[PDB]
């Protein structure tokens, strides 16, 4: 099981979300009381990292998901063989992996080979200048009441900053539903708190 | 083997939806959302409701089969009598064995399964029409719920199950059908038991 220990490292890393409450029209939103990002299947899910200090040339932020409970860590997460078989391909993400980044070219997709676990990653940049974070811009490629998928298991997305090498300098991690009315669902889900 | 009849809202947020027809005499397909049961007429139009939270892509199916409801007739495959397999009442498409059949689709197909011989009707998915928010299937019953040596009296479940154009299962909703010559007085029958 990959590890889920948050780390902020030498660099001083976390993550960050939008402020963007609970309105129908919402497309994304984060629970801060639950760690959970609840966002809609192939929509922008902007994830913000924040540094101390700026990350050495070629540093890699990767993306992974795994089942949140511990009778389903083992279980590798895919798409449910309906939207791995769907023509919703962007000619980049193998069609299996239900993490993807939008607007970069620059990305990477892995399989690992021993695992078998998807991951995707690409290189770090430090913010826009003027700017306290650099966005990531993922999209999520089933939905969590997908049966042969998730099947309404919930996920944690992990967050990993890495050196060139791949040695580990930062971890984060959150809950992620996606679902069709994240608004409403993050709204209900906080009500039982 | 029994076609499972367990509800899927799935990746779309699948559900059924009927009109509320009321149980006026004149009504030929009336639904008790307290007994979640169709009454409907012999070969009369059936509007059956889909809704979606997400439109599901192109070359989506939708298909209905019916299993009878008690345990002990779960196995048996729920076929028309043999005075109404006889009747002339083809429509050029639907094997006079089926009991459900679809109207005004010429894209609608017809299943006997090679291996558990169960009747099937799928039609291809369309987004809810101009002036609706879902997508009504007309089905006509072509065999009553009373008929000897076909259901006799035995009540039956349709499954309405979403599929994309592989055959991957997307959703699966159900409801019990009374097929029967007054619908209106036998929900309102129906629903005084309660
Ligand atoms: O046409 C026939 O000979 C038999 C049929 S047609 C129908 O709906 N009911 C009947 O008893
Ligand atoms: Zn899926
Ligand atoms: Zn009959």
């Amino acid at each position: 099981v990959p590890s889920q220990k948050t780390y902020q490292g030498s660099y001083g890393f976390r993550l960050g979300f939008l402020h963007s409450g609970t309105a129908k029209s919402v497309t994304c939103t984060y629970s801060p009381a639950l760690n959970k990002m609840f966002c809609q299947l192939a929509k922008t899910c902007p994830v913000q990292l924040w540094v101390d200090s700026t990350p050495p040339p070629g540093t890699r932020v990767r993306a992974m998901a795994i089942y949140k409970q511990s009778q389903h860590m083992t279980e590798v997460v895919r798409r449910c063989p309906h939207h791995e078989r769907c023509s919703d391909s962007d000619g980049l993400a193998p069609p299996q992996h239900l993490i993807r980044v939008e607007g970069n070219l620059r990305v990477e997709y892995l399989d690992d080979r021993n695992t078998f676990r998807h991951s995707v990653v690409v290189p770090y940049e430090p913010p826009e200048v003027g700017s306290d974070c650099t966005t990531i811009h993922y999209n999520y490629m089933c939905n969590s009441s997908c049966m042969g998928g998730m099947n309404r298991r919930p996920i944690l997305t992990i967050i990993t900053l890495e050196d060139s090498s791949g040695n580990l300098l930062g971890r984060n991690s959150f809950e992620v539903r996606v679902c069709a009315c994240p608004g409403r669902d993050r709204r209900t889900e906080e009500e039982n708190l």
